[PDB]
């Protein structure tokens, strides 16, 4: 009972359907049978026709080689044996899988380029080129895939992160085997950037300025300040404070204060234009993070003048009644002769200190001419002897404000 | 020769296989033959057995029944006649056909519910219940199939259309017959919703406010506005204009304009802070569809102040060469004796109107003392006999803005 | 800002199975300057099948609203005009060409079918005319027809998709009465489509077979004096034909007998084929006789077959021996008184000669001595019958000797005839 | 101010196919005053799976980071702490529960497959053991197993997602030797997912068929005087069985002849079935005989079948006629004298009798005359054998006449027996 060959070899694709004849053993009254151990659950050997058949689906990942010992025996007890080595072939029927070994809690904004965000490995149950996989990262992300070792990868940053620009990212790792045809699978991880105090508060205006009218009730709003911080949380919350002033340090509390939460500037007293002209403060915005970032602005407050000071007369000296005595003016001079020079002042400024002398009353109209601005009282015409000796003048000093304030004086001039 | 019956009636499904025996005519050697006209291409009559078989597939849609006249003849002249009537039963072997007679060009979104959009009919080559056709539609789109008279249909609307939500629709009609088993066919049509000016323009900001520095060149851009419109075409093209202002209506053209195509606000004059401080304006954005829709926005323009106005000296009055004479100042004067107080104003605001008084030059340094803030020239010391009788004192008045504008004043002081 | 199209003429090629709702060409009229960007209004110009395609007047793209069909309409030509906010306008032409797809399977239409084919139909006889049609165009409409299986039929192509099913071999109904033939039509599209129709053909029978007798020659042996009108043997003829052409009829056409005798001796039942003897045969009269039988079918014309059967009659022991010489008196006695006393022993007294009309051992004669007054004085030849003297007679013997002889045959049981020889002496 | 959470425990339910990065929950702690609006900073407290969920310290919303899987972890627990700018704090607990989805289909595992099943195997034999596994839980792990086809198998479920492939009919290898069994498993979740595995089964042969002869009765004709050891005919028997149970062995068991003589008359070849003639048959010795043959297969238990074959020996003309009367001397002559010279016409001289041991044409005897001293004087019956006087004797004719008579048969070639008749007047 000779066999055609003493060793048979046959190559089977693992996707080979069940019930297909894989080998025919022909040596006519023979009976064939498995000798020794044979996976009879996978292959069937018809003892009459000598056909080996697959009874079940193959799987290269389960068992990849079989060795069958076939024994042929005739009607007489004649015997022969042969070996059939069935090699099954791998097919790319398994797709790659991604397993995330470690994922960072949060990545700080100031994490340098090259920091490792995530660790992950890949797997493919196939063998050879059907198991070699390529990991492509997807999208517009500041991330790069590094291969630490075979199927042990690293997700890392290669750019500089800025939470105020982009807070989060949707990274999707893709793994594609090099099999024919290829199979691929992907996973998606979300990454959030941790805030760091890398921005300092900045005031809306480089310098601030406000004019407030004098004679104001205290404890009221005079103006407001505001600072921006792109950071978030305690690193993006601003507080306002006064640190420096040209005023006496012990006297600053009496003038101004700042609401550290809102930034409105409170006046804590009734400003006086005549006592203090203006003052300069140094404001500071500041976050409550560690370390604390700050910014200083120069601010100035100019108190506006108001018509609250009546003019007062320096000369002549007034009796408590009001009159002044000048009883030696000579009749010898022609017009243009100055009798006296009235001088007054006003503690205000501008048109509130504009002095205009008016002849309010007189015992003789047209006798004395008074410079509206100079204050010199003169004789406008020649002295006629029909005029009386005793002459009473009543001058009024008025300021250029609206409404004006005035102060009157009596010039008793007799001849 | 006698038959069992004169007339035979059979029922054959149209899907009857070919070569199947239909009738067995028995009457003894006889010869059976077709008499008259008989579809010998469809049925075969064996002369010996008397059987009738189908030579070909049956089809109800072409022939519904056959009548064949068989004849039995003895060896002698004696013969007798028989008639066979074969009836074919209709089987559902035809699927329903959808034909679309008319399909609308465009349906405007303002079309009311129940408007006709498409016309289609259905046909079925079968017969009976195998030709009863039912039309079903997908429910996503707002369309309902209107069951018209007899296998005719209308596709109409059952909701409101909004092309700003969904501009188009895929519509899939599926017709199913009531045969057993049932057959079905489908068709797909695309419906586009037209645009109607049902949305109004929307300004990009709630209200506008821009700062314009004075002494600006005329014909320059100060700020730009934008208005959106989800409509498309002429219904979504915004045109800007100025509708009202707090200024004199005859002067509105002399101050600001707006480019209707771009929405930029042009300044038509050199703004002056000392004349007008700020002015508020109303803008209008409308689409060029008929009828049109519009929206109005508020925009306030603040004129920033610059140091363009020089401080004018009020008191005292100056000569053409800027001279002032205080000739009768007492020589026996106490330190701090108020020689005079200079009054000056500035038409600007803030730093540009913050006046300080300096001493530009003097005949005798240290003879007079001038306050920076109030500009009061006084005597620092008591006048010694070594001091001259006539003294020249050139003072200046400056403001705080950069660059400063100053007004000079030469002073003639005789004792 | 007047519009200009990229091309004056656009061309798009679409497969007919393109889904409804597919953007086919996004027209975008632009300005002559590259830096400037403009928006235009698009609209159909001339006559355009708006039921099939739609043109967005803002985005400018064309989209199909229904499923395309190459067999209904092959191409479209739609003109598009771009208009600005002003009145300036540009124009372009869009030609859409549908591409034929293999979406129709071949259709088989059996134009004419033969009523029936006789087995003697020559090779080249046409049995079926059919045509094939494919609604597709070009190669998706080119067809290949193939038959199915064993049947002796060949497809003969013709002019314009008309086909002929013809016979190539010779038909024999006794071999195969009918065939199931299935025609398959396949287009040379990628992928291809096929459709098949089955027809059934029955071969008609012609009387092409003459009956054959079961045996080349027939020989039957029957004993004589049989019962008349009884079966003696039976013949049978086979005919593979069917119907009237396979109906065998037997008859007697000739023999070596006289005509009237032939009717009285043998007959044959034409349906069964058995042959009957209408009289009791006699071996002494007739020894044997030759006959010729003919089997025929009932078709027109009839086909016959001749076979010669001859009958041999077997002999039985039905005739008793007859004594020819010497002559017998009604008593049964003969008288021979001329016997010489001086004759030597062994002298031939006389010889009894008998014959038998039978044959063989049934005519094989023996002569036995039934009785006698004197035993041992006469000895006869057992077969020759020569009764002569056995021993010389003493003078003391009686002058009158009586002999009683019997002649018998060799049959079972034997038959005999007796004779008395009276012999007296003288001088 | 103090933060207060709306609830001390939050419960959310997430399908396991929830995309990563979706907002699970937005925790918003608030101040107790309805009018007061405040904000707090949130943070994970205690143990928490920071890998699957992320918490924004400002918006206070928990969001998934990776994709969820019910088969791995079914629920998570989070301890969130809300704190204001001061030292006051509040805490709550979020219980996240994942809902199982039908994302895993059931797999078939053929535990054990029978090597081969004999066609006599009882109804209900177990051919295959297999189990079905589904990684899902709940009604997505309950599976219905149905096999396709007409095969005489049905699925008998076992205890715990173990299954048995058993028979429900009788098997017949001569009708169906193999089977393509396709098992389809379908879980009962919505939507359902199904799979299928195919196995092949071969039914073994059992000697259940007995051989049969090609003819019910056998009849054969052979001519006599044949050489010994010659093929006269051949018998053949078929066996639907295959192998040892389908190999026919021929033998002769019965016959009407003498049992000790049967061996010398006829034999049979056991392997081929040819019938050999063991001697030269004689038609005159035996006319016909009956054999009873037996075909048998070589299995346990062996099945047999007997057939009757009748052998008829056909007659050939091998025996010549023999002349009974008259007895002839070595001369081949017989003497009948003392014939009367005055013989009447038709006077019966003698009747010749002869026989032949053959049959039919070979035994049909005819009597002819080859030579004669005087033609026309004696007439011999062609069928009767009667030699008589044809004419009256003339005075010129001699008394001593001789007639050479031969007896012939109708065989091919014909045989004869001769005799010379000496007749004296
Ligand atoms: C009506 O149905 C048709 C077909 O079912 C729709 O056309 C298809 O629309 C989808 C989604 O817009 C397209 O997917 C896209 O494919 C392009 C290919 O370049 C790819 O770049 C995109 O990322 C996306 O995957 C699909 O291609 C398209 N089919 C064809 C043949 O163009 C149509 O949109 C439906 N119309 C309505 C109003 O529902
Ligand atoms: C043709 O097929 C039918 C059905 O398969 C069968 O009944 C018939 O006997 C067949 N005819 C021939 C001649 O084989
Ligand atoms: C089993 O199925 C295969 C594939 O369809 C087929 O080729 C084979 O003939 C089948 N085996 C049996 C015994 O039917
Ligand atoms: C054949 O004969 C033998 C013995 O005579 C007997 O055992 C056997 O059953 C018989 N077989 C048949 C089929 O009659
Ligand atoms: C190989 O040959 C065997 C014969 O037993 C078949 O069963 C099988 O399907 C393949 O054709
Ligand atoms: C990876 O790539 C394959 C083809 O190579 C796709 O089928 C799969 O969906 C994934 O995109
Ligand atoms: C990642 O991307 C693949 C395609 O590359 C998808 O199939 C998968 O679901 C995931 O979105
Ligand atoms: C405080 O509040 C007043 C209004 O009361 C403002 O005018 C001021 O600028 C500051 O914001
Ligand atoms: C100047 O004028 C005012 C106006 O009322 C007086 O009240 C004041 O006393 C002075 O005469
Ligand atoms: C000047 O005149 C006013 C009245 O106008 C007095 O009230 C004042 O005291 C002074 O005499
Ligand atoms: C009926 O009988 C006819 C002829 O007898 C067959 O050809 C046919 O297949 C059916 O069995
Ligand atoms: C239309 O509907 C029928 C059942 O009514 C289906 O069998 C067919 O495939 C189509 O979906
Ligand atoms: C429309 O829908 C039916 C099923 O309803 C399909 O069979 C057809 O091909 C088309 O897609
Ligand atoms: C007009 O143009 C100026 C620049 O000249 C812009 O700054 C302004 O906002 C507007 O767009
Ligand atoms: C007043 O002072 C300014 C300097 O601030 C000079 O530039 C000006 O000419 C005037 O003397
Ligand atoms: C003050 O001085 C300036 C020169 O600096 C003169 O131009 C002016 O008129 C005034 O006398
Ligand atoms: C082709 O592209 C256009 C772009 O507007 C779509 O409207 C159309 O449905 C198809 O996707
Ligand atoms: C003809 O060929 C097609 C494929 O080319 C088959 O699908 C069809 O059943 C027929 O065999
Ligand atoms: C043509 O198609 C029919 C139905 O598909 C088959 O029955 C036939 O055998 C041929 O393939
Ligand atoms: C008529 O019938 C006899 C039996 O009675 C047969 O022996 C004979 O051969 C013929 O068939
Ligand atoms: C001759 O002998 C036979 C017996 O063989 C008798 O039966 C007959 O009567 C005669 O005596
Ligand atoms: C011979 O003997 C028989 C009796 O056996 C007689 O019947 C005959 O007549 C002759 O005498
Ligand atoms: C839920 O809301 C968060 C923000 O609170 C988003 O980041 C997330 O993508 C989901 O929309
Ligand atoms: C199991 O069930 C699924 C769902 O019906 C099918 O898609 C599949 O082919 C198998 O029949
Ligand atoms: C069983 O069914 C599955 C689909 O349900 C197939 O993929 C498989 O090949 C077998 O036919
Ligand atoms: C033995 O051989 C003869 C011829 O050699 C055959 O006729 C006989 O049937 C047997 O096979
Ligand atoms: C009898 O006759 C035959 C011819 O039939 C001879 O061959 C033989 O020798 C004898 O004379
Ligand atoms: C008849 O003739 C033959 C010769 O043919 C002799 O052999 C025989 O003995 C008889 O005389
Ligand atoms: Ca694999
Ligand atoms: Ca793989
Ligand atoms: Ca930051
Ligand atoms: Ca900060
Ligand atoms: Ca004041
Ligand atoms: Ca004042
Ligand atoms: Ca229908
Ligand atoms: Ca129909
Ligand atoms: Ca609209
Ligand atoms: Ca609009
Ligand atoms: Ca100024
Ligand atoms: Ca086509
Ligand atoms: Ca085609
Ligand atoms: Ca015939
Ligand atoms: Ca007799
Ligand atoms: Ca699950
Ligand atoms: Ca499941
Ligand atoms: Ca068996
Ligand atoms: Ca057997
Ligand atoms: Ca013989
Ligand atoms: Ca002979």
């Amino acid at each position: 009972p000779v066999f055609s060959q003493d060793v048979y070899r046959v190559r089977l694709p693992e996707d080979l359907p069940p019930g297909t004849t894989v080998l025919r053993l022909k040596a006519a009254e023979f009976t064939y049978s498995f000798l020794g151990v044979a996976n009879k659950a996978q292959f069937s050997l018809d003892p009459i026709t000598g056909d080996i058949v697959t009874r079940q689906s193959l799987d290269f990942e389960e068992v990849e080689q079989y060795t069958i010992d076939v024994e042929a025996k005739d009607r007489g007890s004649l015997s022969s044996q042969c070996k059939v080595i069935i090699e099954v072939l791998d097919e790319n029927d398994n797709r790659p899988e991604i397993i995330i070994t470690s994922l960072s809690d949060q990545i700080s904004e100031d994490s340098p380029s090259g920091t490792v965000v995530a660790l992950f490995k890949v797997r493919d149950r196939d063998s050879g080129e059907n198991a070699e996989v390529m990991c492509s990262l997807s999208g517009n992300n500041p991330f790069k895939i590094h291969s630490s070792s075979n199927n042990y990868y690293k997700l890392v940053t290669d750019s500089i992160l800025d939470r105020e620009q982009t807070p989060g990212y949707n990274v999707t790792i893709t793994a594609t085997d090099r099999g024919k045809p290829p199979l691929s699978s992907s996973t998606t991880i979300t990454l959030n950037v941790a805030d760091v105090n890398d921005n300092a508060p900045v005031f809306q205006q480089q310098a601030y300025l406000i004019n407030v009218a004098e004679n104001n009730q205290p404890g009221t709003s005079i103006t407001q300040v505001k600072a921006w911080d792109p950071d978030v949380g305690s690193n993006g919350l601003v507080s306002y404070s006064i640190i420096a002033s040209d005023l006496e340090p012990k006297a600053l509390s009496s003038f101004v204060s700042v609401n550290q939460d809102s930034g409105v500037v409170y006046a804590q007293r009734a400003f006086d234009h005549e006592q203090i002209r203006s003052f300069q403060l140094t404001l500071q915005a500041r976050d409550q993070g560690s370390p604390a970032l700050s910014a200083n602005v120069s601010m100035r407050v100019l108190v506006d003048d108001r018509n609250d000071n009546a003019p007062r007369v320096l000369y002549p000296t007034l009796e408590p009644d009001g009159s002044a005595l000048f009883d030696m003016v000579p009749r010898a001079a022609e017009p243009g002769y100055l009798v006296t020079k009235v001088v007054a002042v006003d503690a205000d400024s501008g048109h509130n200190a504009w002095l205009s002398y008016h002849v309010l009353q007189a015992s003789d109209p047209g006798l004395f001419s008074l410079g509206l601005r100079t204050g010199e009282v003169r004789t406008a015409r020649a002295l006629s002897d029909k005029d009386a000796a005793r002459q009473r003048l009543l001058v009024a000093v008025r300021d250029g404000g609206q409404p004006p304030l005035s102060a009157t004086a009596t010039l008793l001039l007799v001849f």
